[PDB]
């Protein structure tokens, strides 16, 4: 079947769109080459639509059947409950797309207006009707990148397909508890979203170390969501239903599967019929969990098909890393081709052919890699790194155009130990917060696909809890990290690191002059900028924060919230 | 001055006391030699009173003045707030000693009866009157031990000295926030109560590793509370007051210091005047924090006096470990004598002279030592161990006489990776919980001096969070751990480990037959008892638990609660 069919109606914007980075003295002090920064818009929706539309064929085999049998057995030891309406409402992000039925996120979160009665009505209809397709809206995402001259120029917008807010709340009542329990039960240590960046690094280090002669690869599926078949989605349902669930949840889960998850009609923002979907919806609660489980089953089965020796996997939605025992140069290349051919039969063909790697630091997981630097007293510290170009480009856009749900804060938290976060993002944003006099205001951001709310003054505690006190004393960064950052700064027309150091000394002094939590930010976040360094003590707040749970699957379009 | 003066009136029981372990088929199946197990009672109060009563002289010097100056500077960066009455009430343990003024812990926790109005009245009196000594009650603690023939036989009861429940709630309003923030600020990594057992092991490993040639010792102060002088306690106040505090807190803290902390009259349970105290009260909120800070100041100053080279300390109340650079056998012995002489001038004379140790595993912190075993795939795992004799003796008593606040559950959690917890305590208590049909009931226990509430069915998640999945797969225990446990079991007349293994196989099967969380306990806690072992996956609940904060100073008599 085809992943999508189309009527010819346009994918239309629901609001004015801007493609070019606006000029502005605040953003200009971060980077000058604003014509290199662009935002995707509906203008390129048609191009994306073409890419994500294709035929799927799927031929399964004994390896697949055996893996699925195991997964269902493991799933049978899981017990999950319904969420109450109030609980599901509290998980709705502040700016979640408003309903067509006369209420928005504000009303959901406060249990006011039409919200409660409408959501109750939707739930009852799910229990009574397991058949009628539920309508969805398709939209072009507005996301910011830096041009890549020698690589095609500009990426087309991603497409997001989602049902009404009322349905999204019902999804949580039916399935949120399952998202919290099922992935770990069926995939164990392989489930990537259970890990903080530090824990992901630790897992990868351990996986690598336990092989006599390690070989790893990442596998890039072309347009994962579109490769997911109706049968795949019904198989996800059979896994959900293997858990112990109350009848009412079983009923709602089956209805959501047949009315929403497996496919349905898509409309544009104008209300015109735009097409029909027969693949994964990109904006539902189960997008991430579903992709993770389905990638895992296909990938484990393909390892068996290929004869991969002692696979250890890290799976994050459609992002796949496989570490195993090397069988030699030529055998590894051969086995990787067999792996790809099996994945292809299972409907998950490759975007770029996988490559065997024999150095752990070359393996990418979710655009990130392991890097190493020195902490206090020369000890080696491993941490997660990435290319800073996209983060820096988005930081610039978000300085001039305020995003209700930003990305710079998510990047500071996830990549806190990196040289670019420490010297550039922290310096720039603490300066901006002081200019705005908004240091002590909670901000919403996205991380691991979902929404969080944090007060920038709590960053030292958050960073310590997630990355350790060493995040504040890292030095002797790797050559790759140093070239990576210098290159990105030059490319974007940003000041070089030596200029950022000068800037940070002043930002630090200004924070310290304010006393209180602002002074803590100055002392801890900017210890790197002074020659007479302070000895930093463990922050009490770092333990007092409830954060252990922070990292979970999340949702499609990230429609899950935690403050 | 003398630590105490006495009137001659008796230290009297407030309830019937039992000295001998009762016989009972449930407790007998744990250990048969019941005449070896005893409980301290008021019968031996007089003997303890003699031991804790002595003259104190204190001569300070430039090393002490310099350390204190530093501590106050660090304290000045701390900001703390008052707790509201409601907050302080929620921190009161369910069975806290009832007030003389017609209410108990139940009324405090529910904010009902006379409790609120009485506590308000006490607070106002603290603000108005900084002078009048506050009365306290002195009691003999009832604690269980095993006889030590060749070591004096039976220990006398410890004494506990505490003010009325109403005052104890006011202490929390005034000072709880300080307990959460100040120790880490002034002592940094040295503050021991911030660490879980695993983190304590990690700290000690790191401290040892960072010395070119490590030497460590523990220092045992004779009767620490009694060595604490009125000046010491007023110095603690000056440290508290160095923080940024609201005037009302400053006022209450000064009044509590002068009316309660520095000394005051003691009465027995009959209401007779028993004596007067001029040293640390053993049952106040500040007992642990106070002892920790005062031990730290004296110990750091004494290191300077002695010329100890590069001290790294771990301080837990009066429990002190010092790791430093060895200066050679003879110089180390000499320097340790100088350290002791300085501690002695500062009023903290030794019970047993400190001994230099050159093997990390021989260093004791809070009766515990580092041990090592093998986890999955042969990797070395370090963890905290102790002698199991006292835990086993108390487990027996608590099987036949139910304690409102027990110790066996605290021991299972703290020492989860140990062979005795895994094979003996877990087997015995899960069996007992099934006999009683109370598996799924919250239990209160003491840990690190304070009270916690846990449901035994949550143990696998708690254990994983605190100790890692390896707690469930440890093998190849050390020779010392093996001899230690075999010896203790023989001494107490308990079955040998091979019998416990047989017992556990049946307990495991019974848990698994029950499904649900009980089956999880069977699979995870008792994987060691089966030859065909299950592969255990990470438990979702382990992250979903808010536990990062669990470990803090606590309070005297442990009058702090967290469910």
């Amino acid at each position: 079947s085809m992943s999508y069919s189309w009527t010819g109606a346009l994918i239309t914007p629901c609001s004015p769109e801007e493609e070019k980075l606006p000029i502005n003295p605040l953003s200009n002090s971060l980077l000058r080459y604003h014509n290199k920064v662009y935002c995707t818009t509906s203008k390129s929706a048609s191009q994306r639509a073409k890419k994500v539309t294709f035929d799927r064929t799927q031929v399964l085999d004994a390896h697949y059947d055996s893996v699925l049998k195991d997964i269902k057995l493991a799933a049978s030891k899981v017990s999950a409950r319904l969420l109450t309406l109030e609980e599901a409402c509290q998980l709705t992000p502040p700016h979640s797309a408003r309903s067509k039925y006369g209420f928005g996120a504000k009303e959901v979160r406060s249990l006011s207006g039409r919200a409660v009665n409408h959501i109750k009505s939707v739930w009852k209809d799910l229990l009574e009707d397991p058949q009628t397709p539920i309508p969805t809206t398709i939209m072009a995402k507005n996301e910011v990148f830096c041009v890549d001259p020698a690589k095609g120029g500009k990426k087309p917008a991603r497409l997001i397909v989602y049902p009404d807010l009322g349905v999204r709340v019902c999804e949580k009542m039916a399935l949120y508890d399952i998202t919290q329990k099922l992935p770990q039960a069926v995939m164990g240590a392989s489930y990537g979203f259970q890990y903080s960046p530090a824990q992901r690094v630790e897992y990868l280090l351990k996986a690598w170390a336990e092989k006599k002669d390690p070989m790893g690869f990442s596998y890039d599926t072309r347009c994962f969501d579109s490769t997911v078949t109706e049968r795949d989605i019904r198989t996800e349902e059979s896994i959900y239903q293997a858990c112990s669930l109350p009848e009412e949840a079983r009923t709602a889960i089956h209805s959501l599967t047949e009315r929403l998850y497996v496919g349905g009609p898509m409309f544009n923002s104008k209300g015109q019929t735009c097409g029909y979907r027969r693949c994964r919806a990109s904006g539902v609660l189960t997008t991430s969990m579903g992709n993770t489980i389905t990638c895992y089953v296909k990938a484990l089965a393909a390892c068996k098909a290929a004869g991969i020796v002692a696979p250890t996997m890290l799976v994050c939605g459609d992002d796949l890393v496989v570490i195993s025992e090397s069988q030699g140069t030529e055998e590894d290349e051969r086995n990787l081709r067999a792996f790809t051919e099996a994945m292809t039969r299972y409907s998950a063909p490759p975007g770029d052919p996988p490559r065997p790697e024999y150095d752990l630091e070359l393996i990418t997981s979710c655009s990130s890699n392991v890097s190493v630097a020195l902490g206090p007293r020369g000890r080696r510290r491993y941490y997660l790194a990435r290319d800073p170009t996209t983060p820096l480009a988005r930081a610039a856009w978000e300085t001039v155009r305020h995003s209700p749900i930003n990305s710079w804060l998510g990047n500071i938290i996830q990549y806190a130990p990196t040289i670019w976060v420490r010297m550039v993002l922290m310096t720039h944003f603490f300066s901006i917060l002081m200019v705005q006099d908004t240091l002590d205001q909670n901000l919403n951001f996205e991380m691991y696909g979902s929404v969080y709310s944090v007060n920038p003054l709590d960053l030292p505690a958050i960073i310590e809890r997630l990355h350790g006190l060493d995040a504040f004393s890292m030095h002797t960064y790797s050559h790759h990290e140093l070239t990576r950052v210098a290159s990105a700064l030059r490319k974007l027309g940003a000041p070089p690191l030596r200029v950022w150091k000068s800037r940070a000394r002043a930002v630090r002094a200004s924070l310290i002059s304010r006393g209180g939590k602002a002074a803590v930010c100055g002392r801890y976040l900017f210890n790197w900028a002074v020659k007479t360094k302070l000895k930093l003590t463990p922050l009490p707040e770092a333990r007092l924060l409830d954060l252990s749970s922070w990292f979970t699957v999340g949702a499609g379009g990230g429609d899950i919230f935690h403050s």
